[PDB]
């Protein structure tokens, strides 16, 4: 499931060839083009690396820390230079400058799936089949080639582009950065598995739940917890809870599911197997890769790029 297409292999080759010409990244070599998005951890700008002429996405994490800590962080992120896959956002490098850690990556012109969702209303099942394939393959790559687990799968961490690529980003690789960030920074816990919210099971299975939950949100066009009444559903396909309550709901109530009738039974089964509360019963990456929904989607000739460009107005 990690074999590379001819077009894929060629795209990875080109990326590295370009990266090789870059050299050490420095604050002054960047020119701001526009803001891509934010978060309570840092901001992301579309930038131009003046010397190379390469356009990148630059994430800035404001951190007031000693020269020792930051230098360790920069060291830890170097691991990102080895994560090369068609399902992982490209990495250029990381550096520190005047109170901010910079993480430079390949720019994905389609933005994140949370942004795409906002614009589409809801994402079609066939499109979600391609998204599912990408995410599974991305997690498989991380686990297999780097023994790494994502830890933060969610719609804003899945990026897409006009080329039809779907890639994962923001997977924790620097423990030090996490700590220092844990301060005034804390990302949503709304996509975390019940076991992780219970301090219990902590593995790749947890990322599978997050993916399953993200898929339901995108299919229905709303964070699926708590479930939509019969009233909302009828207006959606014709056919506010506090964060702490949300987390309790997730741990104590049955997992969400897709509405019946409007989605194929294979898609419903796939999300169901991703969302089983008990991590042991929950399907694993190997099983998902051969699930009927994945086999079917993999065989479908879906023009994701075409759909994407028309949906967000690129085109
Ligand atoms: N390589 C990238 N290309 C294009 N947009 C990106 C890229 N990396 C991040 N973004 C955008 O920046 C937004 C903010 O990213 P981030 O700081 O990690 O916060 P969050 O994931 O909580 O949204 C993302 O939601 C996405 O829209
Ligand atoms: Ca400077
Ligand atoms: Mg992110
Ligand atoms: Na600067």
């Amino acid at each position: 499931e990690l074999e590379l297409d001819e077009q894929q292999r060629k795209r990875l080759e080109a990326f590295l060839t370009q990266k090789q010409k870059v050299g050490e990244l420095k604050d002054d070599d960047f020119e701001k083009i526009s803001e891509l998005g934010a978060g309570n951890g840092g901001v992301v700008f579309k930038v131009s690396h003046k010397p190379s002429g390469l356009v990148m996405a630059r994430k800035l994490i404001h951190l007031e820390i000693k020269p020792a800590i930051r230098n360790q962080i920069i060291r830890e992120l170097q691991v990102l230079h080895e994560c090369n896959s068609p399902y992982i956002v490209g990495f250029y490098g990381a550096f520190y400058s005047d109170g901010e850690i910079s993480i430079c990556m390949e720019h994905m012109d389609g933005g994140s799936l949370d942004q795409v969702l906002k614009k589409a209303g809801r994402i079609p099942e066939q499109i979600l089949g391609k998204v599912s394939i990408a995410v599974i393959k991305g997690l498989t790559y991380l686990r297999e080639k780097h023994k790494i687990m994502h830890r933060d799968v969610k719609p804003s961490n899945i990026l897409v582009n006009s080329r039809g690529e779907i890639k994962l980003c923001d997977f924790g690789v620097s423990g030090q950065l996490i700590d220092s960030m844990a301060n005034s920074f804390v990302g949503t816990r709304s996509y975390m598995s019940p076991e992780r919210l219970q301090g219990t099971h902590y593995s790749v299975q947890s990322d599978i739940w997050s993916m399953g939950l993200s898929l339901v949100e995108m299919a229905v066009g709303r964070y699926p917890i708590p479930p939509p009444d019969a009233k909302e559903l009828e207006l959606m396909f014709g056919c506010p809870m506090a964060i702490f309550e949300l987390l309790d709901y997730i741990v104590n109530e049955p997992p969400p599911k897709l509405p019946s009738g409007v989605f194929s039974l294979e898609f419903q089964d796939f999300v169901n197997k991703c969302l089983i509360k008990n991590p042991a019963e929950r399907a694993d990456l190997k099983q998902l890769m051969v699930h009927a929904f994945i086999k079917r989607s993999d065989a479908e000739e879906v023009d994701f790029a075409g759909w994407l460009c028309s949906t967000i107005g690129l085109n």
